[PDB]
């Protein structure tokens, strides 16, 4: 496959409903050695069921908001491989009043500060923790959202800290590029599942794009996993600092009128 | 003049090369009635006679690190003003090592957390603070670069907090517009002083813009002061989140080759 | 006025519904002086009454599908004017089936040749034409739409056609800049009018935008008329190769969801 | 291969150093089944040649300037494959002078259209003469430029038609998208080669490229064949109207300063 031989970092793989998983199972497919990390000693098991469902007994627990925990990762991943030839940054939080209703309404300095800590500062936190063991061909990979770009209802301060996440794709590109490393994210469309605690329904969203993306239809983890796999790859090699919509197209249109 | 009558608060009017302070003196040409914000007591008598020199003794401190400041300094500013017409936040801040050199050198959580702090949240912040007194129809603006855009060296981390403040611009316009108020960025171009503490030389930059620009040079706090004028005016009341590239045309181009 | 004693020559004001008619008003009121072009001779009498209402007799015909009558166009004006500072292109046309209905039906070579070169190729010719005559400080303006952008139902061809405008903006501004004249844009948003023959209702547009805008409410001539007005005028002289949106900010939400 | 029983028409195969060699390539080697077509007698032994070394002897003669044999292309190829899964438009021209030198200087209204119904009209053309043997889930590809989004010295009339093209993309990935065809392009990065008659030397922006990317080198015609093969296959099927850099990430820095 086209990711033969390559050992690969994939953060965020909590359900199987995570993006994570979709790229996960991409990169399997294409012949790639995985590794996986969780946050909370009651997903241990979890995580380590999904680690071995794709051949691997590598899970490593890492808080990203401890600077500790993301030395701690790496050095115990190094015991086990040489080199990391790609990083999935699959990582998102905000707290719930904070992307729910007003955009001032829920905006304080600690809702701010712990957004842009786990959502973006996190991403090149651990390409910094990582750099060392990193491959000179080396591929980073983040997510992002639509609400980045232009004002989606509700985003709010995720939105902040997304365009933050999307510019540091950029200088982390420029950062790690003489080396040889790409850094690129995922603008990824919404994916149809119940909306866990902490986030709003987004089932008006859902059909909005159902109605409204060119291709009429919402995307899966399977198509932004496969893009994923993609831009991990040699295939890749001529693409860095790039935000990459999958999203049925739907970025590119105005909507409902 | 175009501002006639409307009461406008000035933050970061540091110096006469101040971008605030060419804001300053087309608002208050324009008939506009200023009040303005310090911080540091050694400050107090320089924010005093600028103050003076544009007809006002409205003169209040304010560290946007701290909330009972910012809460502070708009129960002042009522104590004169029944409302506020306009808000200019020309404030921004990073680490001297998170603005100099490789961009994951100089990144570390603290580092992230005050430019983002500094630079970005403090600009929402102010205009939920300031809401209860903003009139229906009043105008924020917030100061960027281009480093939010495209990777621009050294910038760093300082890039990562304007997308942030440009995404912040989105955000506020839809949570204030159905009041009627508007919020914009100007994307300055750089400005000609001697670099201070803290802030690496452009004088590469300066050169390289008046070399490659569609103008050929660089732009003036003049320029943008009048730029920053129009958008807190009436003649503005069709725009809205929107940031405006006073640069002299410097965004628009792929120059140096 | 921001406008005293610039001479600013107006193409495109077909009727005070027109876009050049909210900038001429905002002009005349900075203290500009005006010329108008019109196109069909039972045009003449209408053009030459809008003329007199802004204190001006100086009109010319002007079919910018025709070489010899765009030439015609500045040695006419010259006789009057040693120079020209400012030049607004409010000129578009698409045809009926090209902006009705599917993209492709409407799509024919013809089609396609007409929309670029009546709707782009005509604003660079203008300022070609113009440049002898022009100051060095001339600021040129044209007028774009948001289907340039992003894909707007309808509006098919003339997205290309406005496309190409853009960058015309981008490529005049380089060209031009040298000598110290700028090029602009605004991207307006829809004026509500009854729809003419050749255009397709845009109705619902107009309901979309007010509902969903971040100002809720569509943009005015007036309101675009005076941004018109500050980019033709020296309080712009930092903005050169800017697409500026007048639209009540609805360019930078997601809207409808 | 990720390609497997697609069948792919390539138009601009002219000799190995062209883009579409690269896409080839990539597409057969991924398992797809190619056709091919070119422009001038002369070049029919050529392309066969290639055509050939690809496992195919589907060759057609197709100038785009003239309706009648787009028409024939499709009725030609239709008497081999019943249905056509993807098309690649690796097609440009803008005439010497309008893509040398001074963006003005160069503008004729000939020279304008001709290179817009060359580089930007013929995409959606071929595309509309395909659309009845486009199977329900094709892909369709075009290249495009940096130069259609900044202006790029001497680029000039070529911006402007990159520009209607990438705009196309857009437009065509609605008309096409609701059946389930997706529209794609590349922003390819300068291609190192001795540029042709007709084109003026680009060695400046090449070395310039080298020196300021993030990967700090030239992207090559397989690195850019790989993503084009990647987005005619179901790998890319989430992904539809985006213009994907594969520049080394030059678009996403200010380089050279
Ligand atoms: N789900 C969607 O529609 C879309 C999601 N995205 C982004 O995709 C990424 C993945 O989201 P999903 O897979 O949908 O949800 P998810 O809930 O399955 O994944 C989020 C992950 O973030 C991890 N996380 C949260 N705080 C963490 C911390 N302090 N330390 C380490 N991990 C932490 C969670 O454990 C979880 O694994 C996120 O960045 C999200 O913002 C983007 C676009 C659309
Ligand atoms: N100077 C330039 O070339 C360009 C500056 N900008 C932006 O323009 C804005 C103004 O910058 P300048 O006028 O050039 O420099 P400046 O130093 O004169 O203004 C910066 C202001 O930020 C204030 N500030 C910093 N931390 C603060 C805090 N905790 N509480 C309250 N105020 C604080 C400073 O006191 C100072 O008044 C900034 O946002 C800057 O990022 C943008 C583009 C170009
Ligand atoms: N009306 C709207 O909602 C919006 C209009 N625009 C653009 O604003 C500009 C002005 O449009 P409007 O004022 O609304 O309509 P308008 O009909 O009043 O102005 C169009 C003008 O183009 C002129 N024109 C057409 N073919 C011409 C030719 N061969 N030679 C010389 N003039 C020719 C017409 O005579 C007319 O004066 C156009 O470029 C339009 O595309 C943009 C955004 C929104
Ligand atoms: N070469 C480079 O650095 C870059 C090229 N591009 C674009 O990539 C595409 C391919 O360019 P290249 O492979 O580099 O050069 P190329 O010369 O090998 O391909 C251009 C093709 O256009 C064809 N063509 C020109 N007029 C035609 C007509 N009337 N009918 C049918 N075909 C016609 C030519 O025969 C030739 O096959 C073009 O669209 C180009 O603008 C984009 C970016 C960078
Ligand atoms: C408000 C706009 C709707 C979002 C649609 C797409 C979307 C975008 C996202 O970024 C997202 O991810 C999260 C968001 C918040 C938190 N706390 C945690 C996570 C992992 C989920 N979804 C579903
Ligand atoms: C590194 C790229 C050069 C920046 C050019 C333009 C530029 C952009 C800026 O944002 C800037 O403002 C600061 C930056 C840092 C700090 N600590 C404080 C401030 C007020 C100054 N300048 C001059
Ligand atoms: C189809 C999308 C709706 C357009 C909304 C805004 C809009 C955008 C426009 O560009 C426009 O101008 C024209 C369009 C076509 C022609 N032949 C002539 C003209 C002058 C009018 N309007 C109203
Ligand atoms: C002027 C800016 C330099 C362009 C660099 C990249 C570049 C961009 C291109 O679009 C290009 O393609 C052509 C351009 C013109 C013509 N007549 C025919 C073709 C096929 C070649 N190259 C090399």
């Amino acid at each position: 496959g086209f990711l033969d031989g390559k050992r690969i970092l994939l953060t965020g793989l909590l359900s199987n409903r995570s993006i994570a998983y979709g790229i996960a199972k991409a990169c399997k497919r294409e012949g790639a050695e995985l590794a996986f990390t969780y946050v909370g000693d009651r997903f241990k098991d979890r995580i380590t069921e999904f680690a071995a469902e794709f051949g691997s007994e590598l899970v490593f627990p890492c808080d990203v908001a401890d600077d500790a925990q993301i030395d701690a990762l790496f050095a115990s991943l190094k015991t086990h491989w040489d080199s990391l030839d790609g990083l999935v940054h699959s990582i998102g939080f905000a707290p719930r009043e904070a992307i729910a209703g007003d955009f001032l309404d829920g905006l304080t300095r600690e809702n701010f500060r712990i957004a842009h800590d786990i959502s973006a500062y996190s991403f090149p936190a651990l390409a910094k923790a990582a750099l060392p063991m990193l491959s000179d061909d080396a591929s980073l990979l983040t997510l992002s959202y639509l609400g980045a770009e232009r004002a989606i209802p509700n985003y709010n301060t995720m939105g902040l800290a997304k365009a933050a996440l999307e510019a540091s794709v950029r200088y982390l590109a420029v950062s790690l590029g003489a080396k040889g490393v790409r850094v690129n994210a995922i603008s990824a469309g919404p994916i149809k599942t119940l909306a866990a605690s902490g986030i709003k329904s987004f089932g008006k969203i859902l059909d909005f794009v159902e109605s409204n993306s060119p291709l009429k239809r919402n995307v899966t983890i399977e198509q932004v996993g496969n893009a994923g796999a993609f831009l991990l790859s040699d295939l890749a090699s001529g693409v860095t600092a790039e935000v990459m919509h999958v999203d049925s197209g739907f970025n590119a249109v105005v909507g409902g009128m």
